[PDB]
């Protein structure tokens, strides 16, 4: 019921609002992965951290079994 | 009591979760992302065969016109 | 070695970090929940006032239509 | 460039369309909501045997506490 005119500038108004939107999502996703990248990286440093304290009991658990069983078989 | 050696598996499981959790969030961010992509790919082509339909079409139009005055320049001159 | 009771005030606090991630995420949930029942609101109305501007036009369409008959009887009879 | 029949009609899906979605996803939140208050209980549950078995642990160490003093002071 509009002109062809009018009706191809709206439809030029849908596209440009489409590109500018999807355009936005796209240049947030640079920041959106490094902070996902930034935040499992304090994670895996923390588990890290766990696991080097328990390697560390377990040999010292291992050296007070090898010095307990020595003094009590001579 | 109790070794401190359990307690350090405990709280090593603990972040581990944390890990598996944050992973799967992110896998998911990455399929909906996939989604998003397809979906765009797919609206955007409907809405550029809608313009280039109405352009050419508004290109006949004007044409239309052109023939309508020259049939009316001849119609003058009957 | 340490005290069963410090373990067990871990093991607590792990649990409630769960307990606050879960209420956190419905939350965030119930929130969109709401900005959609609102965007809903606003695009049904828009497509029933379209619908309604529509019907009203299809209304006085065939009236005009009635209109032009009636026009045509009459130039008939002149 | 169609009738206003034909627009009217095409007008009437799209509403049913967003209608019928919207229906959809207004009847799946009673589920949702559900599973939400499900995990919430079992976690719930969960911290209440772990603060209890620290209550008992606490008391434990309240008795230890008063026997040893008892024994050391007399
Ligand atoms: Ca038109
Ligand atoms: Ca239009
Ligand atoms: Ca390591
Ligand atoms: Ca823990
Ligand atoms: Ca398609
Ligand atoms: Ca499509
Ligand atoms: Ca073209
Ligand atoms: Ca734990
Ligand atoms: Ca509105
Ligand atoms: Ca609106
Ligand atoms: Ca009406
Ligand atoms: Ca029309
Ligand atoms: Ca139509
Ligand atoms: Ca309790």
């Amino acid at each position: 019921d509009e002109a062809l005119e009018k009706d191809l500038n709206d439809v030029s108004k849908e596209i440009n609002l489409m590109l500018s939107t999807y355009a936005k999502l796209l240049s947030e996703r640079a920041a959106v992965d490094a902070s996902y990248i930034d935040e499992i990286d304090e994670l895996f440093k923390e588990a890290n951290a766990i696991e080097n304290a328990l390697i560390q009991k377990r040999e010292e658990l291992r050296q007070r079994f090898t010095a307990i069983a020595n003094t009590l078989h001579r």
